[PDB]
DNA sequence: TAGGGTTAGGG
């Protein structure tokens, strides 16, 4: 079977009136849910405005994501691949971004190498293999931009990515200022 | 719009 983490979706922006039952009624349209829950304030019992839905298979998760936009209880919500508690500790881990930072790529890496691995996740809009300003030397990293934030999410929730024959690290791209705030 | 009494012992 597939790991519970990859079979789960974070549902943000829920109407304060959405309950486990109404959330389930909506999302069961795309598959068998093994878990469905609205997070609430431990004390006031009030809804925190987000919940989680888990399907029996990742294929059903993909169907749900392909069904966006989603409107639950009259409110447009935002379904996202669930980022593990461990990974949610990283700065910007929950940001909606369309660009990924690809690190540790060999110096002879070319755009076709990046496409052969990344296109499977979604439409690529931009690819930029970074080089040094002045020497023209390859720097060992690149940026890839997609047309859907879910393409980036589907990627970053995975541990390994093979480009030009070897593994490379992939993370959501952070702005110059985001980088500065994180360190 | 980031998790539900869900994260370092004791040899």
């Amino acid at each position: 079977k597939e790991p519970e983490q990859l079979r789960k979706l974070f549902i943000g922006g829920l109407s304060f009136e959405t309950t486990d039952e109404s959330l389930r009624s909506h999302f069961e349209q795309w598959g068998t849910l093994t878990d469905c829950v609205v997070m609430r304030d431990p004390n006031t019992k009030r809804s925190r405005g987000f919940g989680f839905v888990t399907y029996a298979t990742v294929e059903e998760v993909d169907a749900a994501m392909n069904a966006r936009p989603h409107k639950v209880d009259g409110r447009v919500v935002e379904p996202k691949r669930a980022v593990s508690r461990e990974d949610s500790q990283r700065p910007g881990a929950h940001l909606t971004v369309k660009k990924i930072f690809v690190g540790g790529i060999k110096e002879d890496t070319e755009e076709h190498h990046l496409r052969d691995y990344f296109e499977q996740y979604g439409k690529i809009e931009v690819i930029e293999i970074m080089t040094d300003r002045g020497s023209g030397k390859k720097r060992g990293f690149a940026f890839v931009t997609f047309d859907d934030h879910d393409s980036v999410d589907k990627i970053v929730i995975q541990k390994y990515h093979t480009v030009n024959g070897h593994n490379c690290e992939v993370r959501k791209a952070l702005s110059k200022q985001e980088m500065a705030s994180a360190s």
